[PDB]
């Protein structure tokens, strides 16, 4: 599923992650739209490592889920890979919860850096009702 702007604003809030560990909507939002454009179902193969990120936050399986093909991998998320590819983004929720609960926070994702720290982020929230 490829989730409008808004309607993944508000599914987002629903599940908690308004404020999570510090990170407002906005950032969550800004995460999911450079990482995926907001589909559930993106994957992306790293060839070098031979990994891939899952759904809407490209969630990595060297460390968060198990597809059974990542060599030496964990699962911190506790969940199959395919969790994360699903249209229902409960889990993958869960997930992200779990990956910013982490160290980093939500610099985790490189791609957040990149383009959402230190950036404007409310944009992706106004006039979602959030
Ligand atoms: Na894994």
């Amino acid at each position: 599923k490829v989730f409008e702007r808004c309607e993944l604003a508000r599914t987002l809030k629903r599940l908690g992650m308004d404020g999570y560990r510090g990170i407002s909507l906005a950032n969550w939002m800004c995460l999911a739209k450079w990482e995926s454009g907001y589909n559930t179902r993106a994957t992306n193969y790293n060839a070098g490592d031979r990994s891939t990120d899952y759904g809407i936050f490209q969630i990595n399986s060297r460390y968060w889920c198990n597809d059974g093909k990542t060599p030496g991998a964990v699962n911190a998320c506790h969940l199959s890979c395919s969790a994360l590819l699903q249209d229902n983004i409960a889990d993958a929720v869960a997930c992200a919860k779990r990956v910013v609960r982490n160290p980093q926070g939500i610099r985790a994702w490189v791609a957040w850096r990149n383009r959402c720290q230190n950036r404007d982020v409310r944009q992706y929230v106004q006039g979602c009702g959030v």
